[PDB]
């Protein structure tokens, strides 16, 4: 009935704690200490964090929960707008898009997405098969690398041509620093301070704005029809309303788009190749599986598929590290959460998934290890207990594609490199609105199989 | 690329191989002088066995095999019906009994049956703790008592009451004298001298039917809800149709279950307590645990959570010989298996489990050694070198069940007696379609630990 607390700040109350640069790891220590659900207060704002399935599966029933915009999700909504992610189901935009949308994203649609990817995980490995001995990897750098360059050739045909930068694209400058001060507003009054802040985060959206704005406008002029996001956003109706989307909603998808891939992926990427490092026996079996599988010079996307065990480890390292590591949602109604915790209305809820994916109750006692095989049998998996990809018609849209890009650049890397984690990297997990291994870097030696 | 068979009978082909009371360790032997894969022919039926982890990894590739019914489940179907053991992928009912009875067996179903688990496991202690001095104990035959009253109690709330019985339940005379049936047709078909069986065989499919089909009726005449399968089942609706099960596909289900109960896991706690008094090491390792964790009178279901070295050595024990020793495979489409060996759409493949579980690449040299320790990271074992279970989908949907009941078994027959293997017993596996070490007989010490 009474819900626990972390310390508060007076009249800040929770607000401090967020302060950090790890918040959700902080928010994780919390949930250690408080358990399956705690009340979070902020000034004008309170929600309370989920940890348990038990609780979980009841805020992930959409009868009675809706997706709500966290914090952060308003926040990036200055620059995503009525895009999926940070649209509310409600919103007209939402469903939309979604319908419009959802066959682009599925694993149907991933043979379509399949050679770009392919592309893209070549030049991966390309790079990597290129670095003199002793020379190391930066692996969230080279996967954000692949992971954005992936979504800008398969969403809009555009070559980030991350893998000839060392200084990021100006569309990337820009959102990576509307992120930055989209994250930085949580930490935060608004003091004349941030004016500096503030201009910079409109002429960041500013940009954004106007370059994606280019990419559709320079579509639009072509005609070129591409297998891409684009094309499908610009031609793609609607059943249900019968409507495109607008010039406006298709900016913002790519916005999202863009951001989803360009980091959320890469540390999916990065956790799984830390995780394989740290685990020599899980790297062995998923590196056979990847020799097994892959035996030609290109994975098709029937190999991918076969890629099973490389699937469990991406599981496994999105239970431990799930990069997209919260999700908020409302009451609908009046409601009971877990027969104790009365709810309103519009009360908020955030799912807190790596503790949701910590639950002891449901994965046993060994949550902190990891352990592909957890997933060898999916359905061994109980409902809601597992929810790296969020809930419901509200669930990642580009799941499919971050897990078939994931799977197909981790067969690669796995078929073609040993891995040595030669500095025994200690995990630091840097936190924007993701989450990523900071500083993450292996030694790959190449198996000297040719592409 | 040639695929050696063993020595054929003319007509008959291979079929007399199988025409012995122990066709699985005569497969074993089989597969000792061929190798991991021989054709195996009957009139108008041919398969493949598989033996080597090589092999059945590219089998237990659900995108390219699907459970075949191999002849014996065939048979068995004839009075297993549409379970789910012996209904194919791709029947309404098994993807629907699937939804439907996957949470009640899951690791958190088995919380709740943990109660039910004990209540035959004091059983068991009880009658050990009240032999007499220089009584033996008869294992499998009281494993059988154990694991058919635990799945009785724990699947339809029944009481078999093994434990009070010398003489069979007379559903359990009909199952058993059905599955004897079943396992002679392999061995056999249509002469005269075969009709005896063929109005036995339905005699006692109509006693097994009728029996349950009385289980099935006089819980929904009582409705009275149980936490057991017999209610989820009666209740559950598949999430997908959103249809539950119907009453004959639910009496199917509770054949299985009560087949699966019955022998098959009896048949792991048996080899279990064999093989630990073989090793006596391994046994007293085994013992200790249990006097370690099993701190109370009554095993709670954290601690058999806790009894990982018993896990393990159930683990060593289905490795060593898995109780449900076979499954059977086809190949969805035409495929190449192990690079060299063509199979055709629909081609079969039996995966000899325990000849994969003495794959030497696998395990090592010793793998006739009974080293639970093998299983101390599963990581570390190779992808499908290890399915006592079977494979993906359609693998044991009773496992945490069985294995949840023989840890808390086992752990309490560590936990309470010394044990002697006092006659020197020299393994006999009898084969019925379930492997058990026959007449294997142990003297129990109490050691006076009170429940
Ligand atoms: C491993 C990578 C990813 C993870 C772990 C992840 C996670 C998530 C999560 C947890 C949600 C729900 C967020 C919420 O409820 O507030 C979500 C939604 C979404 N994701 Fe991802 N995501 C990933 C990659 C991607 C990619 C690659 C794309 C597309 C380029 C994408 C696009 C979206 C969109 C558009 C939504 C909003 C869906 C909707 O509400 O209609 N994501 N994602
Ligand atoms: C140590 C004991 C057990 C072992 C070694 C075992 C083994 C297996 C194997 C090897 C399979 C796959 C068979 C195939 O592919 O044809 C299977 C399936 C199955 N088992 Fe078990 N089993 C055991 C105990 C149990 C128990 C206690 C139950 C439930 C009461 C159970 C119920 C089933 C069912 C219903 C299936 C069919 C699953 C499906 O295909 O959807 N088993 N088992
Ligand atoms: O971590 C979060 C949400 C994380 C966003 C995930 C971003 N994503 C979504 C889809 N792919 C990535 N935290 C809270 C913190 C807070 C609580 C109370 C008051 C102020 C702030 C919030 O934003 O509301
Ligand atoms: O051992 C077997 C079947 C395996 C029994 C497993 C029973 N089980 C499954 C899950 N829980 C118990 N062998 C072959 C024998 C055969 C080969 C060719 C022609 C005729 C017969 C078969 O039945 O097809
Ligand atoms: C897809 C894309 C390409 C360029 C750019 O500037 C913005 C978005
Ligand atoms: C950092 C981020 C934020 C939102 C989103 O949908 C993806 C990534
Ligand atoms: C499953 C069962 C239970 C009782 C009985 O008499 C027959 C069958």
């Amino acid at each position: 009935k009474e819900m626990p607390q972390p310390k508060t700040f007076g009249e800040l109350k929770n607000l401090p704690l967020l302060n950090t640069d790890k918040p959700v790891q902080a928010l994780m220590k919390i949930a250690d200490e408080l358990g399956e659900i705690f009340k979070f207060e902020a000034p004008g704002r309170v929600t309370r964090y989920l940890s348990s399935q038990r609780l979980i599966k009841e805020a992930c029933d959409e009868s009675r929960f809706d997706k709500n915009l966290s914090q952060a999700l308003k926040f990036v909504r200055d620059f995503t707008g009525d895009g999926l992610a940070t649209s509310w189901t409600h919103e007209k935009n939402w469903k939309k898009a979604h319908n419009i949308l959802l066959p682009s994203f599925s694993q149907q649609a991933m043979k379509g997405y399949h050679a770009m990817m392919v592309d893209i995980a070549v030049q991966l490995v390309q790079k990597w098969e290129r670095l003199n001995a002793d020379e190391h990897i930066e692996v969230p750098e080279d996967m954000t690398r692949l992971t954005l360059d992936t979504i800008g050739l398969c969403g809009f045909n555009y070559r980030f041509n991350s893998f000839y930068r060392d200084q990021p694209h100006p569309f990337i400058t820009s959102m990576v620093r509307a992120l930055d001060e989209a994250m930085n507003k949580l930490q935060r009054p608004d003091d004349p301070a941030y004016d500096e802040n503030k201009r910079q985060f409109q002429e960041d959206i500013k940009v954004m704005n106007d370059l994606v704005d280019k990419i559709i406008a320079d579509r639009k002029a072509s005609g070129e029809q591409s297998d891409d996001l684009l094309t499908h956003m610009l031609n793609g109706k609607d059943p249900e309303t019968g409507e495109p989307l607008d010039d406006e909603n298709i900016r913002y998808q790519i916005i999202t788009f863009l951001l989803a891939g360009h980091e959320v992926t890469s540390g999916l990427l990065s956790f799984a190749l830390y995780f394989l490092v740290k685990n020599p026996h899980v790297l062995q079996k998923a590196a056979e599986e990847a020799a097994r599988v892959l035996v030609d010079p290109v994975p098709s996307y029937k190999q991918v598929k076969q890629l099973k065990y490389v699937g469990m480890v991406l599981n496994e390292a999105l239970r431990l590290w799930p990069t997209a590591p919260a999700f908020s949602l409302y009451a609908k109604e009046d409601t009971v959460l877990g027969g104790e915790y009365p709810l309103e209305k519009g009360d908020e809820l955030m799912v807190l998934i790596p503790q949701l994916h910590r639950d002891k109750t449901i994965w046993g006692d060994d949550v902190e290890e990891f352990r592909p095989e957890r997933f060898e049998n999916p359905s061994a998996i109980p409902q809601h207990a597992f929810k790296p990809f969020g809930n419901g018609q509200r669930a990642c849209i580009g799941q499919q594609f971050a897990l078939h890009e994931a799977t197909l650049v981790l067969g690669m890397m796995l078929k073609h490199f040993d891995f040595e984690d030669h500095t025994n990297y200690e995990l630091d997990i840097k936190e924007t609105l993701t989450l990523k291994p900071e500083g993450f870097v292996v030694k790959a030696k190449s198996k000297k199989i040719p592409l």
